[PDB]
Formats: C-alpha cells, structure tokens, sequence
C-alpha cells in the first residue's frame, strides 16, 4: 500500500541552481523584471544613434516599396464581400482538377446559385480571411452576411471576380502562407533565396497532437522531411545549410508537466531519433517555443538531448527561448552553461513570442500571482535586447539566431553585434512571406552582410488554415509589421528606443493598466481566488510536502451540535482510489441529534439575525482567507477522500473561497433591517462538490441570517467538517453553524423537523422530488410554503457543427465528460456531432481517451479519479452493460490492476442510434455520442430540450446563425460556447439549470440570497426596461373590463419585472460571460378569487410566461373575450399532471388550501416547480405577494472568444 | 420600400438584388417549426425551400447607420404584420407559408 | 455636381414657386442631391446583367 503523496510530483531531476533561477522568475513582478534588462540592454549614445540611422534606412526601404487590396479595389468589394470571395476562392481550391474547378466556375457558380453546388459552410475560416482582408480578428463568422455578400459580389462582378479570388487564394495559400505544399516544394522554391544567401528552417506544421496517432503522423512528417531536407543540404553544414523546426507537442498527446514521466520515456526518445537523423545529414534540428507551462519540461529534454554521446560531434540542436517571458535571461544561463558543459554550440533562436494573449488568459483562469510573460509590448522588447547582448556575449558556446520583424530590433543587434563577422557567428531569423522584404535590405555585401534563415512552413491549406490566425497576430496594432504599414505611424515612432523610453517610465516596468491581474478580475466587488500553478517545481514542492502532511492528519467529522459535539455511530471514511487508505473517521448523527439541532437553531435564530449583514458577511470574508491560506492541506483532503485530482481539487477550493466572497459582496449590496431572514436552513449536499457547493449553501444561509444545520453527502463528511470549523473559526457562532454528518436519514430528519424554515438542496433529482414531497406538508408559522432550492441532475449535451475545429472539440470534450470522472453535474453526456465530422471527430474522441491516466488521485499524473462508492460504480457499469447488450459500441480505457483497490470505473464512449436510448442522469465517465444531419439541427435541440432537464449545454461552431439558432431555441441554464461545459465560475457564470434540474435561482448569482429571506432585496443590476407586451394588453384589457386596480397592478408588475435583463459579467479576458433573465415557461394558476387570478396572470405575463390556469377554480368567466396575444398564453388545466411541465406555480388561497394544493403541485410529474403562494388578503396588500425574482429564468453563456486563435480586444493591448 | 434606404432600387428591377449589409443571423422559430412539419410528411423540396428561406430572411436586421455625431440613427428589419395568401396548389401554399413565415409574419 | 453648383438658382425658383424658406430651399436641394448620389452607389453595390429594368 503506497504512502499517501509520496510519488505526486517529483522533478525529472534534481534542480540545479540555474534551474532554481528559472523557477524562481516565473511570475516574478514586472516592476522587478525590468531594471536589470534596461540595464543589459544598455548601448553607448554612439550605437542608439547609429542604431537609429539604420532602422530608419530599412524602414525607408520598406515603406518605399496588396495583392488582396488590389482585388478589393479592382471590384469595388465591401470588406464582407473581400472575405467571402476569399471563402469561394478557398472551397472551390478543394476541388483537386483544374480543370473541373474552371467548370464548375465558368458554368454553375458565376451564374449565381453558388449554394446548391458548395454538409461545410463555405465560411468556416472566413475569421482567417477576414484578418486577412481587413486586419481585424472575429472570434466567430456571420455566415448570413458573408452569403449576402457573396451572392451580391458574384452577381454584381460574374466569373471574372470568381477567377481572380481564386487566382489570389491560390497564390496565398500555396505561395505565401507556406512555402510549399510539400517539403519537396518547398525545397525546390528555397533555391531562389539561399543564392541570394538566406538561409532555411522548415516547419511541417505539426502541432498539439492529440492522439497517438497524430503523433506518430507528425513524426513521420519530421523524419520525411529531414531526409529531404538532408539530402538536399548536400553537406552545407548546419549554418549554410537549410534545417527543420520542430514542437515537441506535436510528437506526444500528453506534453505536459503533470505527465512528464510520459514525456521523458516516451517523446524523448523520438526527437533523439529525429535529432540522430539531422545529426547525420549535419542539419539543424531547432525545438520551437509553445505556452509558457512547457518551458521549464522542454528544458529537461534539452539537457538530456545535449549529454547524450550518441548526438555528439553535431552541433545542429537548436532551442527557442521567448523573451516576452519573464524567465528569459535566466532560460539563457541555463543554455548556455549546458552548451559549456555538454561541449555543444546550442542554436539558440530568440525570439518574442507567438502566445501572449493565450497566456494572459491562461493565468487569469487559474487564479495565479502573476503572468509569465510581461504586458507592455515595449517590456518584451527590452527583454528582447538584453537577452541579445547575453546571447552575443557567448557567441563562442551558443550560435545566436534573432528572429524579429522589427527594423527597430534588427537594427540595435546589428550594431551590438559590431563589425566583427563571419557565418557561424550569429544570424537573423525571419517569417517566409512576411520577412523578406525586410531582410532583402540585410543580407548580402551590398547591404548588411548578415545573414537570414527563413522560417518556412510547409503544409496543405488545410494544416495552414489551422494556426493561422496566431500566425498572423504576431498584424496586432503594436506589431512593427501593421505599424510600417500604418501611415499615421512616424518613422520617427518606428526607431524609438524602447530601452530609453523604458528607463524614463514613471515606474519601471509597471503592469500594463488595461490588464488586470487574475486577483484583481472582479476590481473592487471581491478579490478572486488564488490557484496554484502545478507547473511551478518549487508550487509542487511545496505542495508535496503540504498533501504528504495533510495525510498524516486525524480527520474526523462529529456532530457540531450548538451544544457541543454529540456521541454517535463512528466509521472510517475510505479512499474511493484505495480503500486501504483510511482518511478520518466521522461519527453520523441520530435522528434524535438532528431534531435537537433544529430545535437550537430555532432558539439560537433570533441572535445570529441581529449580528448586522456587514458583520456577517466579514466572517464570510476571514472564512475565504483562511480557506485560501489552508488550501494546500484542503487539496489533500479532497484528493483522498472525494476521488479528486490536484487540479480538480484546486477547483473545488477555489470555487468555496469565491462563494464565500461572492455571498459577502452580494449581501454588503443588498441586505438591511427589512429583509428578514427565513429561520433555520437545512443545507443537504452532495457528495462530488463537497467542499464548494457545501460551502455555498450554507454561507448564503448564513449570510442571509439564517442559523444553518448543515448535512453534508455520507461519502464526504470530513471536508465538510473542515469547512464547519473554518467557518466557526471565522467567527460564525456555533449556534449558528451546525454539522450533521450522516446519510439521507439525517437530511429527512432537518427537513422534516418543525422548525425547518428552508431547505437548500443540490443532489439528485430523485431525492429532491422525495424532498418536495416531505414539504408539501408543511407551511410556515405564515401559513406559506418552506422555500425550497432544490438544484438536481442534468443530462448535458454538446452539439458540434462541421465548422467546429475538432482538435478544440476532443479536448473540451474530454475535459467535460471525464474530468472527475464524470462526477460534475455540468458533465458532458450527450456529445452530438454533424454526421459529415463524426467519424473524424470520433476517431480523435476515442484516441484521446486512451491517453488518459485513471488511478489514484495522489498522483499528478492522474487524470481521472475513481468512482465515488461501489454502488457507484455497479450503477455505471449496469448502464455500459446495458448499452454494450443492446448492440451499442461502446469504448473504453483499460484499467491498471493498481485500481481493483478503489472502486474505477474506466472513460467510457458510448455510440448510440437516438437520445432517447437515454433515460435518467448516469452520474459516471459515461460520454454517450449521436450523429445528426444539418438539417435536423432544430429537431436536435428540441430533442435535447425533450429529456427535460437543462443543466449545462455546449455549442461548438464558428457560425453566427448556427450560435443564434441554437441558443434561443435550447432550453438550458448554463450554455457554453467554443469551450467546456463545467465552467461554475461564481458571480461569472452563475450556475444552476431548469426543468428536472433545478427550481432556481442559481447559486452563484445574484438571486440567491434573496430566496433565504422572506422579503427579497433587489439584486444589484437586476432591472429592465422592457416590457412584455402580453403584459401590457392584458392592463388595457383588464382596463376595459372594468378592474381597474388590477390594471395598474399589472403595469406595476411589467415595470417590475426584470425580464429582458442582459448583462456581460466581468471575467477573464477572451471570455464573454453573459447574464439573462428570460420567463420559465408555463406557469401553473391555481387562484381562489378573480381579482387573486389577475394579480396571478399579471406576474406571470409580466414575466414573460405562459399560464395554465386551474379549471376547478371556477374562473373561466373571469377571462371572457381576451385580446388573442393574452389567449394564446393562457391555457385552461382540469387534469395539471396532463398540461405540464410547469416551470412554476402561483397558488391563492387560505392556508388549508395551499397546503392542498402544495401537495397536489408535488405529486405533479417531472421537475420540481417554485410555487408562490399568498391568501386573497395579502395580494391585496401586498403588490410583491408573488415575487417577479422567482417567474423569471437565469441564463447564463459563456463564450470562448479566443477560440479563433486569437483575442481580438487584445490586439490593442500594447 | 422606403425611398432613401437599401431595399428600394431593388423593387424597380424583375429580380431583386441582395442590398448591402442585407442580411440577419436570425431565423424566425416558427418557421423552423414549419419546416420540421414539412420534413416528418416527406414535403422535401418544401422543407428545403423553408430553411432557405429562414436563412435569406432579413427579418431582424439591425443597423446603425453612419450619420452626424449627437445622433443615432437605427435601421431594423421587423415583420410586415399579416400576409393575405392566395394559394392554388398545396405546394405553393407551403412556399408561400414558408417565404411569410420566415419574416416573421402571421398569414 | 449640377444640382450642388446650381443650388443658389434653384433655391431661388423654390422659394417662389413652392412656398419654402431659403433654409427648407436647402434642404430640398440637398435631399435631392443625396438621392442622386446615394442611389448611385447602391447601384454600384448591387445591379448587375440579371438584374433587368421593368
Ligand atoms: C523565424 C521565427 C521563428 C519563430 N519561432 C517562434 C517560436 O518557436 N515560439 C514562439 O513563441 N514564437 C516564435 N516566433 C514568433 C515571435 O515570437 C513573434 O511572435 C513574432 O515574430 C513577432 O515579433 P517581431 O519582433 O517580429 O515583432 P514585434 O511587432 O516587434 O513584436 C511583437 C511581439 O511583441 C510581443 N507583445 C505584443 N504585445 C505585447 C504586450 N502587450 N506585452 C508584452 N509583449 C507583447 C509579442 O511577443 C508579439 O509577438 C518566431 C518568429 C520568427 C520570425
Ligand atoms: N444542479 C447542481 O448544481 C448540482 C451540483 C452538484 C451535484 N448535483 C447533482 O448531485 C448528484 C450527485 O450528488 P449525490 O450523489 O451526493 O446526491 P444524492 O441525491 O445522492 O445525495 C445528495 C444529498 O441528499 C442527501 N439525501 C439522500 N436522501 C435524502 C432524503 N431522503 N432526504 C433528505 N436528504 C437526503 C444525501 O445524504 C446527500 O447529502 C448528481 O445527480 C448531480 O447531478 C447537482
Ligand atoms: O511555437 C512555434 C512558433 C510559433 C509562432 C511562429 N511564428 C513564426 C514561427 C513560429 C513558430
Ligand atoms: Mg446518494
């Protein structure tokens, strides 16, 4: 039985200084990076002048001195019509013969109709072309305007614009943005150039694999091409000569630091068999530079590779370092003290950096302290400098090769690099299609006298398109190449020095000020929570130690009686990985205890609702601090005894801390004198979020000024506890905060017990309808009903178009099925892919599965954790058996024998024929995957909506009208774009779903705290100046009736309602976190009075519902002669169980009447309804007897807009 | 068509041209829901023609047209209201159900 | 170009036979102006040999 953490993270090997060095300036502050690179980087007044002179004489020359502008004028194109042509001139390039691609021109496409001869949208890269056309970046493509544009142009211009769009796409896509289509074309056109004295580096565009598959074909890609490259060095030696580039994440499906055990066994030995063969053709082999999360493991193969005897006498190995990264100059160091020590003249290729806007985003999803790269372009460009005169100190061990575009850069190395020159010195390194005019003014004796490899890609339009929009971004507004082009721009701008107008910045090196730090996300609302980089040798150091020690705590969970804790039935709590673990004892709570709890916090009420908001959301707020600084050993715990990983559990404590800070904030918003809260609150969670959502719960609570008894899920008792005694040490008294370990029991036994004032519930549809059940019993001491926040199962699908780019699809769908092994709510189940990429995507699907490493989760290798209990995993694996036995395919990992100690059950794929194969949630890493036809999307979505639940719902496409149809039609509380489907982020996107998913309103937003009191507050933001308009002719026929009070009612209520809200939360940038109120749907009536009936139809229409009003109510001639708007929302209902889903009731009536029509609403089948009650007297009284907060749906969407490759709003951050 | 505005030369011509920035992302849900119709009774070339329609359908077009500054001048595309048809065969009906359906009128 | 250079003349046979201010005078010349120039261009934007006249 193996020690708890005593494998998690070791480091390929022990960390030298220089490596600590690196380590240590990871996320060092910009402010401190700065200094000592303005100082390196330093030039005598004579170079600057100098320096300057000579950018000016290459910028002179370039500006001195299109193709697609000159068809845009030519044809007088609109920018749409430019990107469209350039998707026609793409497509019709997919048809291989010429001659039937002239054809099909001249005869079908020029004479309009273009659509009915090109299951692909033709607009599927046209966020490529339109960087191209217009230099701006869209995340995704307005297809109905792109086809307007094309039918416009063709019909306007014929088959002459047809043939030269093609004539330029052609040229583009196999000319400029490659050198060639095949490495043998490439070579062929290299001669032209290497005559003139440039210089090759070719790059066969492989890239992030994501199968082993793809790795193997990347490898063969590589080793073909050095084979051709060798033979055609004919032995010009490896800086005459042309050499290839490669990444490392091209050749294995699992390049990362949490698989770095893979990396060294299994890519290592592929790129020395790539460097073995460069060796002997005596070519360069250079190592591109990827996110800044794999510098550090690249390293470690780098070293290897260069103490390897068996690569000896070939100096060819070349390594890129970015110098937009913080961990740069000392990258170098390491460098070159290895090519000192290994006697090897490293290539060391300086360059930037291709990733920026990538990994600010990166960094502030995960809550770390800093970036690793800098965020003013000029930082970059100092570091830049001074890395060059590092690198040009030592040309005698390392071969400096100073890849920029900038004249500005190229011109300040020239003239550090002085008068002193031969070949093998050092060189410039440039982009094809894009450097060469710059560099025509370098190489050569009539020029410079230096020299310029051409990075050289080499690939089919289709691997071109792929990257191309990072590609081209490298066309920013702060890049050199759109500025020489920028006609606003001075040359006089162009050859500042950025180490003078650095060194006289106010404060060195400060932030860019339009970048906020990941802390920072929320300004003043909240601080964020703080992650954990799990790429960091020293984070997981130190974590080692911290979850190692953690193991070696006595967890326990007692009952936390307001008395003391309480006697009762004691059992270890298991690893599910391995229960030979033990990991705390919890001793579960007798009915008897829990009735007493309810009780004291029933006495104990009146007191925590005195301590004033503000005070109470303080202990909130120490809760968060402490959480945050006890995270390392909360990580521990969570991993041990929930099945999580590190990263999974590093989630759930996040998610806690922003909860508790969220629910802070909201409540210093919100909450005063008037806002009385509920009484005791029942808390009941589940077992897979045991810290977060268990936090959540009861902080809002408690925030609200409820005492709580909270119930944590049988499976996680001793997280919960941890979470009872932060809280109490927060200051929550203990009267305030009880802990109730046990099973269902003791949550039937809070919710049953007198004084239970409200029941806040996240599990199982099933056990919340037995929930709904127990309280339809029940009224207040009001005589109204308990509220009850029921958030349940989902059966979340992901609906992927043929515009969708599969290698992003596989990965979020991997993450979203098989993250916690598929024990998120939010889980992906029901993967729906367009019946022309299925296979394709498929294929994919199934070979990342099986790189997947499933165990246990003390491991930071571990992917995927076990199964919660046994009967878990019998639950799961009944459901595969069924599937396989009805003739279903059905994937799978293989498990190590090291799992039959836990309870596993592997990543499992399931292909079946229709949705309906599907019954109830399976609550497991169980992705199930249907086929659909284009044109049976809409049917589709009505499928997915027919399951009744609406949890988390995915959309993968480029297309804006497949985005519009999609997401108006699903029904779905959290939608996502282009991304996962688990995202949860609190007050970002405000989660929780409808139907058989939830009652509302979501945790995480900003309707909670308002359901735990009886009079609820006005959320911040929560207004809209819309009005329904059912709403309104429904006054103006209430008006004409005569009901004249109920009229106004109703305009008061369209005034009220905050239907038609829409709100961008702020978050993390390349995201768009969208927030909306929409109605429920049908909501059920069940007035006693007439007047109590138009009070009920005018919150309900106001909210933008439909109604189905009781017909026992006897009603019906209270609705004569409504105006045909009115009627077509409002249904008559004898048989409710017959006319439902409802998404809601309003109910009127005594207090024996509503408790009738309590339980007759919850025997109702399917999803759970928030019903509202009032007597016939208080809807006389009071306007806000039935609350507009709960008639209206939370939706929230979250949008990947980098998923094009790009930022588009940080282009303008420079 | 409005004089002044995009759509107007193209009522004084036999076949209409596709106006600048003439397009919407919107398509009207009960049209798709007519189409689904369509598709379950084997009405394919009808089906087919209602989601053409639904996708070359401006209705929901909204613009904000270059103009001085200090002002805000909007253009949108909404329904007509209620289309008279006049059918003589089940399949111009559809077609005629389809075209009104997809700018978001009633028949 | 015509109607913009010969505007002050036309202003003036506005003023007297339609009842308009010099300003509305001006505003009817440019309107008339601007449909000239804007339909125009939305020609340029859109007619082509299918698009036949009535
Ligand atoms: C031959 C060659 C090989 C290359 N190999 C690699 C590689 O292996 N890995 C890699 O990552 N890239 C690689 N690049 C790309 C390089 O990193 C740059 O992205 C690109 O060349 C632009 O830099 P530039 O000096 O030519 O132009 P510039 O316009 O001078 O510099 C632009 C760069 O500034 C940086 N930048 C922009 N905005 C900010 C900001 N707000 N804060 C901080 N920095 C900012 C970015 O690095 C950006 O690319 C290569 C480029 C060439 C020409
Ligand atoms: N909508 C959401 O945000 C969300 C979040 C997380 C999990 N979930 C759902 O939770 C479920 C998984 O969690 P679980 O397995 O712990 O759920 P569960 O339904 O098994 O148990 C949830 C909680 O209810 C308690 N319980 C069981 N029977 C009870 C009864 N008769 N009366 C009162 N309490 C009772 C359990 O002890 C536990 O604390 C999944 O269905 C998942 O989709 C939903
Ligand atoms: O990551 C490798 C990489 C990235 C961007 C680039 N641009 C030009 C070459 C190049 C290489
Ligand atoms: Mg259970």
């Amino acid at each position: 039985a193996p020690a708890p953490f005593a494998d998690f993270a070791p480091p390929v090997r022990p960390q030298s200084t220089l490596r600590r060095a690196i380590t240590a300036a990871y996320r060092r502050p910009e402010t401190e990076c700065l200094p000592p690179l303005v100082e390196a980087a330093t030039q005598s007044k004579e170079i600057r002048d100098a320096a300057a002179s000579t950018a000016r004489k290459l910028i002179e020359a370039l500006r001195g001195k299109s193709g697609v502008e000159g068809l845009v004028q030519e044809y007088s194109l609109s920018s749409q019509e430019g990107v469209a042509l350039m998707c026609l001139a793409e497509a019709l390039l997919r048809i291989p013969d010429t001659a039937t691609r002239d054809a099909l021109i001249r005869d079908k496409i020029a004479d309009g109709n273009w659509k009915s001869h090109l299951s692909r949208s033709l607009f599927v890269n046209a966020a490529t072309w339109g960087l191209v056309v217009t230099g701006k970046l869209t995340s995704t493509v307005n297809d109905r305007s792109l086809a307007a544009a094309l039918t416009r142009l063709i019909s306007r211009c014929g088959e002459p614009v047809i043939r030269r769009g093609v004539d330029m796409a052609m040229r583009m896509m196999g000319e400029q943005f490659v050198t060639g289509e095949t490495i043998r074309e490439a070579l062929k056109r290299s001669k032209e150039l290497e005559e003139k004295g440039f210089s090759y580096s070719y790059d066969m565009l492989g890239e992030a694999a994501t199968t082993a598959a793809d790795a193997e074909r990347y490898y063969r890609d590589y080793e073909s091409a050095i084979h051709a490259i060798g033979k055609a060095s004919a032995g010009r030696g490896i800086y005459e000569g042309p050499g290839i580039s490669i990444k490392l994440s091209a050749l294995h499906p699992r390049y990362s630091r949490a698989q770095a055990a893979r990396v060294m066994g299994e890519l290592l030995p592929r790129v020395k068999a790539l460097a073995l063969l460069a060796k002997n053709y005596d070519i360069g082999l250079n190592i591109d530079a990827e996110e800044a999360d794999r510098l550090e493991l690249s390293l470690d193969l780098l070293e290897v590779l260069c103490l390897d005897g068996d690569l000896s006498g070939w100096n060819g190995m070349g390594f890129v370092v970015q110098a937009y990264g913080k961990r740069c100059p000392f990258v170098l160091d390491f460098i070159i003290d290895l090519a000192r020590r290994s006697g090897r003249r490293i290539m060391v290729r300086l360059v930037k950096g291709a990733y920026w806007d990538a990994e600010i985003k990166r960094a502030q999803l995960d809550g770390l302290a800093d970036f690793p790269v800098f965020t003013r372009k000029i930082h970059t460009d100092v570091s830049y400098i001074a890395c060059a005169a590092k690198l040009l100190a030592a040309t005698d061990v390392v071969f400096p090769q100073f890849a920029t575009h900038n004249a500005q850069t190229l011109a300040a190395i020239y003239h550090m690099a002085g008068k002193d020159f031969h070949v093998g010195k050092y060189e410039f390194q440039c982009l094809h299609g894009m450097g060469e005019p710059l560099y025509e003014e370098v190489v050569g004796r009539g020029k410079l006298d230096r020299p310029c490899r051409i990075y050289a890609p080499v690939g089919t339009h289709e691997t071109l398109l792929a990257y191309l929009v990072r590609r081209l971004l490298e066309g920013a507004n702060s890049s050199f190449v759109h500025r020489i082009n920028d006609p606003k721009v001075s040359i006089d701008e162009l050859i500042a020095d950025p180490v003078e107008v650095v060194r006289a910045m106010p404060v060195v090196g400060a932030k860019h000020d339009r970048i906020a730090l990941p802390a920072e996300l929320f300004g003043d609302a909240r601080t964020n929570s703080a992650g954990l980089d799990l790429s960091n040798e020293e984070t997981l150091a130190s974590l080692t130690e911290a979850l190692r020690e953690s193991a070696a705590m006595k967890w326990t969970a007692l009952p936390q009686l307001a008395t003391g804790p309480a006697a009762g039935e004691t059992r270890t709590v298991l690893n599910p990985g391995d229960h030979r673990d033990v990991v705390g004892s919890v001793t579960e709570t007798s009915e008897e205890d829990a009735r007493r709890a309810v009780r004291l916090a029933a006495d104990a009420a009146p007191d925590w609702a005195a301590v004033p908001p503000s005070e109470r959301a303080a202990c909130l707020d120490r809760a968060a601090e402490l959480m945050q600084a006890r995270m390392p050993t909360l990580l521990g715990l969570i991993i041990r005894e929930a099945g999580k990983s590190a990263l999974n559990a590093i989630a759930e404590v996040r998610e806690a801390i922003d909860f508790l800070r969220y629910y802070a904030e909201q409540t210093r918003r919100t909450l005063g004198p008037g806002h009385g809260p509920l009484g005791p609150i029942v808390c009941i969670s589940p077992w897979n979020f045991p810290l977060a959502i268990f936090t959540g719960q009861i902080a809002a609570a408690l925030v609200a000024g409820n005492p709580v008894l909270a119930k944590p899920a049988e499976e996680t008792p001793l997280i919960a506890a941890e979470g009872v005694r932060i809280l109490r040490e927060a200051g929550i008294p203990a009267s305030a905060l009880q802990l109730l370990p046990g099973d269902g029991r003791v949550g039937a036994a809070l919710v049953a017990a007198a004084e239970t004032a409200g029941v806040m519930f996240t599990g199982s549809t099933e056990v919340a309808r037995l929930i709904q059940a127990q309280l339809a019993d029940r009224l207040s001491p009001a005589g109204r009903p308990i509220p009850l926040i029921a958030e349940t199962g989902g059966q979340n699908a992901m609906i992927v178009d043929s515009s969708a780019l599969a290698e992003q699809v596989v990965g979020d769908v991997i993450t979203s099925a098989f993250d916690s092994a598929g024990q998120r709510c939010s889980a992906l189940r029901v993967l729906c892919l367009q019946e022309d990429v299925a296979d394709r995507i498929l294929t994919m699907l199934k070979g990342a599965l099986h790189e997947l490493h499933i165990g246990r989760t003390d491991r930071l290798s571990v992917d995927v954790g076990p199964v919660i209990t046994s009967e878990a995993k019998d639950n799961i694996e009944k459901h595969i058996e069924r599937m396989r036995g009805l003739g279903r395919k059905v994937e799978q990992i293989g498990l190590a024998s090291e799992t039959g100690v836990g309870t596993f059950v592997p990543p499992t794929i399931i292909e079946l024929e229709k949705l309906s194969d599907l019954q109830r949630e399976v609550f497991g890493p169980v992705l199930h995957v249907i086929r659909y036809r284009r044109d049976d999307l809409d049917r589709l979505v009505d499928d997915v909506n027919a399951t009744g639940y609406g949890l988390t719902f995915g959309l993968h496409t480029r297309l804006d009208e497949t985005i519009a149809h999609v997401t108006s039609r699903i029904k779905a509380g959290n939608l996502y774009i282009n991304r996962n489907i688990i995202g949860a982020v609190v007050g970002v996107q405000p989660f929780g779903g409808r139907g058989l998913s939830g009652t509302g309103p979501k945790a995480g937003g900003p309707l909670y705290l308002g359901r735990l009191v009886t009079t609820a507050p006005v959320p911040p933001q929560h207004s809209s100046v819309h009005t329904d308009p059912v709403l309104l002719d429904f006054a103006k026929w209430l008006d004409g009736k005569g009901a004249r009070a109920e009229a106004e009612a109703a305009r008061n209520a369209g005034s009220s309602s905050a239907l038609g809200l829409d709100l961008e939360l702020p978050g993390p940038v390349g995201e768009r976190n969208l927030y909306t109120l929409h109605a429920r749907g049908r909501i059920l009536l069940v007035p006693a009075t007439e007047s109590g009936l138009y009070h009920q139809l005018a919150a309900a229409l106001a909210t933008g519902n439909s109604v189905a009003i009781d017909a026992a109510s006897g009603l019906q001639a209270s609705l004569k002669n409504l105006p045909q708007t009115v009627g077509l929302r409002v249904s008559w209902s004898k048989d409710w169980a017959a006319d439902g889903p409802f998404a809601g009731a309003l109910v009127e009536g005594d207090a024996e009447r509503i408790r009738a029509v309590n339980k007759a609403i919850a025997a109702l089948p399917g999803p759970l309804l928030l019903v509202q009650a009032a007597s016939s007297g208080e809807i006389a009284r009071n306007p806000d007897a039935y609350c507009l907060n709960w008639l209206v749906e939370e939706v929230s969407a979250s949008i990947n807009t980098a998923a094009a490759g790009g930022n588009a709003s940080l282009m303008a951050i420079g």
